[PDB]
C-alpha cells in the first residue's frame, strides 16, 4: 500500500507540495517537539544548509500525507559533519566521497509512532542506498541510536569519540549499506519493495561526483 518516496532535483516538480508539508513537520518534531532551538524559524519551516538542488528526501507518504521521513546529503559537498561537528569525526576523519551520503532528520509522525512506519523508514535508507550503489551513510547522532540501528541488523563505524552537543550525548558514525541488511528488513516488514521512485531516474554518484 503506502510506500517511501525517492525526491531529488530530477523529480521534485512531481512533489512540491509535499515537500513543504515536510518542511513544516520537521519545524512541529525538531523545533517544537525536540526544542532543537538552533533551528527555529520564523517562517515555520524547518530548512537548513543541507536542504539544496542536490538534497533527497526520502519521504513516507499516505496519499498526499507525510507521514515520515528522512534526507540524504552528498559528502562530495560541504557537509554538517564537516562543517558542523568535524571534532566528532577527529579520530578517523569526516567522509568525502560520492559513495558517502550524510544521513539527517529522521521522523515519524506522532499518528504513526510505535507501529510498522519505523522499520519501513530503516530498510528505506538501505534500499534506496544499494539501489543507487551507495555504499556507506553517515550520520551524527544522538547515542540512544546505537541499539535501534543494531536491532535493524545495520553495520556502524564510530569515526570519533562520543560528546555532549547541547546536554545530549552524540557521536559521528558510518553505516555500512548492505544487500543482507536489506533482506532481512524486506522479509519483517513483509514487503519487497519499501521505496517508490516516480518521474526521472535519478543517478545519485554521478551527482555527486560532479558537485565535488
Ligand atoms: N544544520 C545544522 N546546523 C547546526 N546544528 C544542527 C543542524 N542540524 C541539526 N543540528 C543540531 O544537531 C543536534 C542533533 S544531533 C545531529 C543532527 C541530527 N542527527 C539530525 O538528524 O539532524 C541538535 O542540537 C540540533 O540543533
Amino acid at each position: 500500500g503506502a510506500m517511501i518516496h525517492a525526491i531529488s532535483a530530477v523529480n521534485r516538480h512531481l512533489y512540491e507540495d509535499v515537500l513543504e508539508q515536510h518542511f513544516r513537520l520537521r519545524h512541529d518534531i525538531f523545533v517544537e517537539e525536540r526544542h532543537w532551538e538552533t533551528l527555529r524559524r520564523p517562517d515555520g519551516r524547518e530548512v537548513d544548509s543541507y536542504d539544496d538542488e542536490d538534497t533527497v528526501y526520502l519521504l513516507a507518504l499516505e496519499g498526499r500525507r507525510v507521514v515520515g521521513g528522512h534526507r540524504l546529503y552528498p559528502t562530495t559537498k560541504p557537509s554538517m559533519m564537516s562543517e558542523v561537528f568535524p571534532h566528532l569525526a577527529a579520530v578517523r576523519g569526516c567522509p568525502s566521497d560520492p559513495l558517502i551520503w550524510e544521513w539527517s532528520r529522521y521522523f515519524v509522525v506522532r499518528d504513526r509512532r510505535d507501529g510498522a512506519l519505523n522499520l519501513q523508514l530503516m530498510a528505506a535508507v538501505q534500499e534506496f542506498c544499494l539501489d543507487q550503489g551507495i555504499a556507506q551513510v553517515s550520520a551524527i547522532m544522538e547515542t540512544w541510536w546505537l541499539p535501534r540501528f543494531h536491532e535493524a541488523g545495520f553495520v556502524v563505524t564510530p569515526l570519533g569519540l562520543p560528546a555532549l552537543v547541547e546536554n545530549a550525548w552524540t557521536m559521528a558514525a558510518t553505516v555500512d549499506i548492505r544487500r543482507q541488511t536489506l533482506d532481512v528488513l524486506h522479509d519483517r516488514i513483509g514487503m519487497p519493495s519499501i521505496v517508490q521512485q516516480d518521474g526521472p531516474r535519478l543517478d545519485a554518484v554521478a551527482r555527486a561526483n560532479l558537485c565535488g
